[PDB]
């Protein structure tokens, strides 16, 4: 519609947030052989558009990044975030006009064109109430399964509004944290405990049927799922005292649950097209978890992909984990399903305007893309200034922070860093080769849109400006510069 600049505000951190309210939010409005550049900087530029010429020749010894359009890697599924109870409550705390600008920021082409929404199956830490959908004890046939108001009045109507705003088809992803407690060895939503008994038994068939019941219930409200994960962070339920909703699975337990219960139960339902993602956990668990599950032909036939979380990335070099998994199982897509900053005990939950947190998002996304990952999903879409609500006070940060007392929301550097990918990398884009002429400190990734046009994202996490050239053998050269602490997305038609 109308380009509207960022209203910047400092809270004493490395960069600014962009301030939006009931009546204002920043928003957005290429001939060959010109390119488009979108730039965001620590100094305060927010996805600003500029253009350049593509030259026929280049001479120099500076950094050159050469597109290898014939070297084809993964297709992109997409980008988005999570509609938790906390996110829904924060969004709905705004006046309806401000709610609409927040939703448009994320889901509109006038915003950043999210096409993924992760939906918890009942309560997680980012809930104010602890509940499942089948809390009546020993209800093995699930006669009393139902969605409560957290879904029917809060999450579902918000998801519908997001879908209405989006011009791209939106894919929903569901993940459970805990089963009903009466299905669990420890009889509690949290702590160390798994499903009682063994895969193939009444407890496991009931838990498998719960997934179908969830999907049935959402489909009654006219929402269809792209995928479900087999459990959020199954490793969590293996840990003594784990503080909030979880459900423990070893990789063998998960393998046999998928083979015997979950896979066949979904396959025999009207939801047989919904994809099943395994793991949904820290990538250090790869490739071991992939080997355990995927080398059993009975489990493998049901698994579409492997979902990863980013929290222990420091213990898990991408080559040894993502790269090795891809090498062994290249037909089982890798998908980043949850990330947030501010979650470590020593970290401040919310740092309004943190450029570092921004760069953390984009560095992870680029690294993921360079190691075959097909999409990347943020955690809570919005939180309050404390990084909540959260029933166990496990507060964290969010690209959007809602200030209820001011009917205001703040878009953080994380929002724009994610936007440098989500806005410009449609579903069906394919990552292609990009080689550097010399060692450098930049993170860079090249992809091709479904129509054959090019997209390159370049992140400079250093304080030093790096002039550089991008070579496309089809079109020519783009002479540019990557300022210290910047992120650029470059777009051009190749035909
Ligand atoms: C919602 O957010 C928008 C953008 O921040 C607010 O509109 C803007 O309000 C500013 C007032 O703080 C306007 O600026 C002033 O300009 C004069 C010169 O013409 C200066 O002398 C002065 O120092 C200010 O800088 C600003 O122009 C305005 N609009 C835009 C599009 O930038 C909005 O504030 C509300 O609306 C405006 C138009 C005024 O009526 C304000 O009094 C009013 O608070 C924010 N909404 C709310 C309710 O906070
Ligand atoms: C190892 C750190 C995991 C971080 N958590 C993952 C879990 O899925 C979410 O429910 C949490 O909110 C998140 C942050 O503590």
């Amino acid at each position: 519609e109308f380009a509207r600049p960022c209203i910047p505000k400092s809270f004493g951190y490395s960069s600014v947030v962009c301030v939006c309210n009931a009546t204002y939010c920043d928003s957005f409005d290429p001939a060959l052989g010109t390119f488009s550049r979108y730039e965001s900087t620590r100094s305060g530029r927010r996805m600003e558009l500029s253009m350049g010429p593509i030259q026929a020749n280049h001479t120099g010894t500076g950094l050159l990044l050469t597109l290898q359009p014939e070297q084809k890697f993964q297709k992109v599924k997409g980008f988005g975030g999570a509609m938790t109870d906390a996110a829904a409550l924060n969004i709905l705390a705004l006046s309806p006009p401000a709610q609409n600008l927040l939703l448009k920021s994320y889901f509109s082409e006038e915003g950043i064109g999210y096409n993924i929404i992760r939906v918890p199956m009942a309560s997680c830490d980012f809930s104010i109430r602890t509940y499942t959908y089948a809390d009546t004890p020993d209800d093995f046939q699930l006669h009393n399964f139902s969605l409560p108001e957290e879904d029917t009045k809060l999450k579902i109507p918000l998801i519908h509004r997001a879908l209405q705003l989006a011009q791209r088809p939106v894919s929903l992803l569901a993940s459970p944290w805990t089963s009903p407690t009466w299905l669990k060895t420890n009889g509690a939503v949290n702590g160390k405990g798994s499903l009682k008994g063994q895969p193939g038994d009444i407890y496991h068939q009931t838990w498998a049927r719960y997934f179908v019941k969830f999907l049935d219930a959402y489909a009654e409200h006219k929402l269809q799922f792209w995928a479900v994960t087999a459990e959020n962070e199954p490793s969590a339920g293996l840990l003594s005292g784990y503080p909030f909703q979880c459900l423990g699975f070893t990789p063998e337990h998960q393998r046999d649950f998928i083979a015997r219960d979950l896979g066949p139960t979904l396959a025999n339902s009207t939801h047989h097209n919904v994809r099943l993602l395994m793991l949904d956990d820290q990538r250090l668990l790869l490739p071991h978890w992939a080997k355990v599950v995927l080398t059993d032909p009975e489990a493998a036939k049901y698994v579409h992909g492997i979902a990863v979380h980013w929290y222990l990335d420091f213990l898990a070099p991408a080559k040894a984990t993502l790269g090795e998994t891809h090498r062994l199982f290249p037909n089982t897509m890798l998908f980043a399903s949850e990330a947030c900053v501010g979650s470590k005990f020593w970290e401040q939950s919310v740092r309004l305007g943190s450029w570092d947190r921004g760069m953390q998002y984009s560095h992870s996304i680029i690294t993921n893309l360079l190691y075959h990952v097909v999409g990347w999903t943020d955690w809570n879409l919005a939180l309050n200034p404390e990084g909540g609500p959260n029933w166990v006070r496990n507060f964290v940060d969010s690209p959007i922070i809602v200030d209820i007392t001011k009917d205001t929301f703040y878009k953080q550097p994380m929002f724009y860093h994610l936007g440098h990918f989500s806005k410009f990398i449609p579903e069906g884009s394919q990552r292609v080769g990009l080689v550097a002429s010399q060692k450098n400190d930049l993170d860079a990734v090249a992809l091709m849109h479904p129509d054959g046009s090019a997209v390159v994202v370049v992140l400079n996490r250093s304080s030093k400006d790096v002039p550089l050239t991008i070579k496309d053998p089809a079109v020519g050269f783009l002479e540019t510069i990557s300022p210290g602490y910047s992120i650029h997305t470059y777009l051009w038609h190749r035909q």
